[PDB]
């Protein structure tokens, strides 16, 4: 069964660890070194890794019981289709949202006889010593729902924690699902820019963040219906990279050529200590080009 | 060769809300015609309607804040910021296309995001001022400033406002102005058009706070990926037991892209069949084509 990857223009696609169109790409020497995100992690045979789903509809959700208590409400965590979470499957119930050290605004609505504005709660995680998401519970400010009332939660937006002790948010961290108490089970494994003058390239969108690093941008390693593909088409891995061609979907030009890993991610050789993949057009498509050694060597892309 | 993802079905999405599918069901009462606006793509991968490729655009709304006497509103575009064309769709890509009901939605700020000052929890109710194909809708509750760049998600939605109907029809669409994906009727010999169903918060809906919709969303994009060349008045699949490979039923899915089956001596059909099967492709068959009767009695 032949690897390929989707015929679908980048720009028509999501980002994998918000439920936002992808708008650009970009190459970081600051951040882009190592990156271990939990959400759009799939292998190029289709195994799904961290909490990645296969559906945006679970992405960056949450779902749980509420719990009443003197420290704060919070919930108790099942899997979005109400199902029980497991703490050795997962970091997290899957889909649970990704972008750590930081306070995620969310929206709740109840998912029994919900009656309107009352059954919307506009509440407030934060990542402090109460956020536990491995041992199935966060704390949840601002909720004022009854006990044992089950939500359905849904990032609305990010800002920075409210403990004070960073001032901007850095989407490139991932959250500390055991909290203090221990690291979280099936993490999906650290990724490294392999190769000589390679950067690993990422997928951008814009999410509303207060005060981000990189603005109101959000960046992943695969657009989301990628990792539907993969989980689909289960292609065996036939070589050590794949080689694919970002190209014009009208013109059919090879507008630069990049390298994908099994491990799920793409990587490209920028121009000189230039931003690589970022002057590109983004209406544009990759296609399988072959099975390529880790050292085959990228023709650089983008300006100087 | 044409395929259907093989992928289990509650891992999937509704196509006309971003919910996972929890259920399969034909209606009597509401299958007769469908005309929904998003989940349509025909099977060599033609999008219709407003229907995206990504459940990053569905249920969304972008546009600029205009302030009127009558009320304020959002002058509509694309979700990426381009301009909408009415010669295109009915709507913007991914506009809802829930009919005839209030629906209560939140807008963030695209342009320097403060945090909750621009954030918006607004009311968009189907009255005289809802023309989505003319690019312009009311919003009650919108204290954005003029020229003000939001995009919109919907939160929940409710009986119409001014109560010349008490309860929720998803089975409806708005009325845009146009260029709709054409209306779906069930072919004969006792087909009936499978419906998949997502749970979502709906106030007084008439099947609860349940939205149908003709195709998981996955599939959708699959059709656009693949744009498989259509060989056939139909694509016969089984409904199978990824586990066990059980053959659990057979389905008809035709090339306007919806499926249907023949429910067993006037019974539920698909819903009682388990929601964890996968869909597979058989083989091309004719109109002519009489499919096995499907669940219980």
């Amino acid at each position: 069964k032949p690897f390929s990857v989707p015929n679908l223009p980048l720009n028509t696609l999501s980002n994998s660890r918000v439920p936002s169109l992808i708008n650009a790409m970009m190459i970081s020497r600051d951040h882009g070194q190592m990156v271990q995100f939990q959400n759009g992690r799939v292998t190029l045979d289709g195994q799904l890794q961290g909490t990645t789903p296969t559906s945006l509809s679970q992405l960056c959700k949450i779902r749980g019981k509420v719990f009443h208590a003197s420290g704060g409400n919070g919930l108790n965590l099942t899997e979005l289709d109400g199902s029980a979470y497991h703490a050795f499957e997962s970091p997290a119930p899957i889909g649970f949202p990704d972008i750590g050290d930081c306070d995620w605004h969310m929206s709740a609505t109840a998912t029994n006889n919900f009656t309107g504005s009352s059954n919307e709660y506009q509440i407030l995680i934060k990542q402090e010593s109460a956020f536990a998401p491995h041992l199935g519970h966060v704390q949840a400010d601002n909720l004022s729902a009854g006990a044992n009332t089950d939500l359905i939660v849904s990032l609305s937006w990010i800002s920075p924690v409210s403990d004070q002790h960073r001032h901007d948010v850095d989407p490139w961290v991932i959250p500390r699902y055991g909290s203090s108490l221990t690291e979280a089970a099936q993490l999906a494994p650290p990724i490294y820019p392999p190769g000589f003058g390679e950067a690993i390239v990422f997928f951008m969108s814009d999410f509303p963040v207060v005060s981000g690093v990189n603005g109101m941008r959000i960046p992943c390693t695969l657009p989301q219906e990628y990792v539907a593909h993969f989980v689909n088409e289960q292609a065996p891995t036939r070589g050590e990279a794949a080689l694919l061609h970002y190209v014009d979907p009208d013109t059919h030009r090879n507008l630069g050529e990049f390298k994908m890993y099994p491990e799920g991610f793409m990587t490209c050789v920028p121009n000189s200590s230039g931003s690589g993949p970022q002057t590109l057009p983004i209406n544009g498509v990759f296609t399988f080009v072959s099975w390529v050694s880790r050292f085959y060597q990228l023709k650089p892309v983008g300006t100087a």
